[PDB]
C-alpha cells in the first residue's frame, strides 16, 4: 500500500536555548517549462491555495478588457490581486473600481470583517461602528470580478456561484495555468464565499511560473499575466498594506520578486527574471511559518546579491521580543532551505 | 539505561474545508493521577515543553502560602485573577489595580509591560476607550499583582521581582520543583512574555504537578490547602481566569466546580478533575491555540462519557464549525480519533 511521507520540520520557534514549537510543511519551486528546481515535503497531495492565487483569478478583469475600459492602473490591478488590510486607501480604491462599473458596495457578495492587522484594526475601531464589505481583504478581487462582469454585460448577481459564468471562466483559466484538474470534488468555499480549488503544490508553482514567464500561454493571457504580476510588484502596498509581509517582501528588490500569502499558511511567489514560480504550505496553517518559508526559499535564488539575500534572511530568521522589548527567542526556517 | 525511542507526534487535530483536510496539527497529551501513575497519553510526553501561562496556578502559591491573600482580604476573584491570562477587560484591570493598592502599590510596581487584548472584541473596546494599554491590561497583570502582594506582605522589596535570583523567583522554583518533580534551572529556562522565567519540563511532570495540586497527594498541609484554594477559586470565578469569549472560562462553565483548565501561550493546556484525581497537560507541536483547545476538550471528554450532557458540551469544543464572513459553514476543526 502506498502512503504519503511525513512533511519535514521547516520552521522552528525557540525560547531560551530550546525549540519551543515546530512547523512542518512543503515547498515546490518550478520553472516556466515545468521542471522542478527544488522541493521539500509533499508537493503532490492537493492543497487549498486560498488567497495565494488571487492574481490568477484577476485574469478575467484584464483579459475581458474591463481594466482598460475603466482606466485601471497598477494600483487597481494590485488591489484585484490583494488580501488587503482594509486601510482607507484600499477601501477607497475598491469603491472607485465598483463605481466605474456603475455599482457600489451593495454589489459585493463577500461579507465584511474587521482587519486582521492589529494596528489597522485599532484605526478601524476608532473610526467605524462596523466594517463594510469594502473592508474585506478580498474586496478588490471582488470589485475586479464585478467589473469583469459589467464590462461584458454579464449580470454580476450570484457571481460567487459555482456555475456563474465568472466561476466557469476562472476554472478554465486556472486549469490552463496550472494543469490541475479543478472540479467539485476538490472544491471548498473560501472566506469570501467563492470556490477555492485544492491542487498539488507542484501545479500551483507551475502556474505561477507560467504567469511569470509566459511559457505555454496564448498571447493575450501571457500579456495579461505580465500586467498583473508587474502591477503587484509596482504597488505592493495595495497587495497587503502597512506592516504586512507581502508588501515588505516586495520592497526588498523592487520590481523583481512577486509574493502572495494565502490563508492557512500558503504562499505563492515568482521571480520573473529567473523564470521561477514557488508555492508552499505550512502543514498546520500558521502564517508565521509560511512567511519564514517563503523568505528562505526566495533567498536560495539571491545568494550572490548580498543586500537582497540579507534582507530575505531577516524574514527567514526573525527575533521575537516580549512586551518589554526583551529578546526571548527566534522564528527560523530550518537548514533544509540552505542545503 | 539506553536512550528512549524518538517519536513523531500524532495528528491530533484536523481542520477541514469542503471535503478535504486543509490543515493538520500534531501534539502530545499526558494524563497522570494524584499518585503519579500515567492514566493516558499520546505523543512525546517526556521531552521538555515550556508551560508558559498554563502553570500560573502553581506560581500563585506564594500569594496564598505567604499569608498575603488573607492579610489583604482577598477572595476567589483575586485568587482567580492571580491564576489568569485575562482579556484585559475593565473588571480585570480594576481588580489588578486594587490588589496592588491594598498592598500599598500601584501600576508602576508592575514589571510585565503593556499589550492590547488578544481577544478581538475586547481589543475593539480597548481601542475605542484608551489611547494605549497599560501594564494593568497585560494578561499577566493579576499574576504579577499577586507576586507584588506576596513580596509586600513579607517586606520583600518587589523591585526586580522578575529577576532570576529575586527571592520570589527562588521561591517559585522551589514550589514548582516540589509539585512537578522536574529539575528547574537556567539551562531549561527562558523568559516569558511578561519577563519572568518560564521553565521547560516534560508534559508528564506538568500533569503530575496538577494532579498533586488537585488531590493534595504528596503535599504538606499548607501547600495542599493553598492549592485547593487556588483551584477552587478558578472554578468559582472562571471569568477572572480568562474572560468573555474565552475557552478557559467556557470550559469551566460546563460542569461548575468540577473541571479546572488553563491555557498557555504556544498551544499548551493544563487541566485537572479533582474528584477523579486527574491532572492533564498537553501541547500542540506547532503552538496553535485552536489545536490545544480541541485537544483539551477531547481529553476531558474521555472522563465524562457516562455524563451525557457534560460529554456533549465538551464535544462541541472538540469539534467546532468554522463559518466564513457571510455566515456560511466552510469546514470544521476536529480532534482526531486518537482521543477515542
Ligand atoms: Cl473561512
Ligand atoms: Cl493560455
Ligand atoms: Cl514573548
Ligand atoms: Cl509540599
Ligand atoms: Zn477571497
Ligand atoms: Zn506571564
Amino acid at each position: 500500500d502506498p502512503f504519503t511521507m511525513t512533511n519535514p520540520v521547516t520552521v522552528e520557534v525557540t525560547r531560551g536555548l530550546l525549540v519551543e514549537s515546530r512547523h512542518r510543511g512543503a515547498v515546490a519551486v518550478v520553472d516556466g517549462d515545468g521542471k522542478l528546481f527544488f522541493s521539500l515535503g509533499d508537493i503532490d497531495t492537493a492543497v487549498f491555495p486560498r488567497s495565494a492565487c488571487k492574481a490568477m483569478q484577476a485574469l478575467p478583469l484584464v483579459e475581458s478588457g474591463a481594466a482598460d475600459a475603466y482606466g485601471f492602473g497598477d494600483k487597481e490591478l494590485a488591489l484585484a490581486c490583494a488580501s488587503h488590510n482594509g486601510e482607507e486607501e484600499h477601501v477607497a480604491l475598491a469603491a472607485s473600481m465598483l463605481s466605474r462599473a456603475g455599482r457600489n458596495v451593495e454589489a459585493l457578495e463577500c461579507g465584511a470583517h474587521w482587519s486582521m492587522n492589529q494596528k489597522v484594526l485599532i484605526q478601524q475601531a476608532r473610526s467605524l461602528d462596523a466594517p463594510t464589505a469594502l473592508h474585506n481583504n478580498c474586496s478588490g478581487k471582488h470589485a475586479g470580478f464585478i467589473c469583469a462582469c459589467c464590462h461584458r454585460d454579464i449580470d454580476p448577481k450570484g457571481y460567487v456561484g459555482y456555475e456563474h459564468p465568472l466561476q466557469v471562466e476562472i476554472r478554465a483559466v486556472m486549469e490552463r495555468l496550472t494543469g490541475a484538474v479543478l472540479g467539485a470534488e476538490s472544491c471548498g468555499t473560501d472566506g469570501c464565499s467563492i470556490p477555492t480549488y485544492a491542487m498539488p503544490l507542484r501545479n500551483l508553482a507551475h502556474g505561477f511560473a507560467r504567469m511569470a514567464t509566459g511559457t505555454g500561454l496564448e498571447p493575450l493571457r501571457a500579456k495579461a499575466s505580465r500586467r498583473l504580476i508587474e502591477a503587484c510588484m509596482a504597488e505592493p502596498f495595495y497587495v497587503a498594506g502597512s506592516g504586512r509581509a507581502c508588501t515588505k517582501l516586495m520592497q526588498i528588490a523592487p520590481g523583481r520578486i512577486f509574493v502572495k500569502t494565502g490563508a492557512e499558511g500558503v504562499f505563492c511567489a515568482a521571480i520573473p527574471e529567473k523564470g521561477i514560480g514557488i508555492s508552499l504550505k505550512s502543514e498546520d496553517g500558521a502564517t508565521r511559518a509560511a512567511e519564514a518559508m517563503v523568505a528562505a526559499t526566495l533567498a536560495r535564488f539571491f545568494e550572490t546579491e548580498e543586500t537582497v539575500h540579507a534582507a530575505l534572511m531577516a524574514f527567514a530568521a526573525m527575533p521575537m521580543r516580549n512586551w518589554n522589548g526583551i529578546h526571548v527567542g527566534d522564528i527560523r526556517a530550518t537548514s533544509v532551505f540552505s542545503a
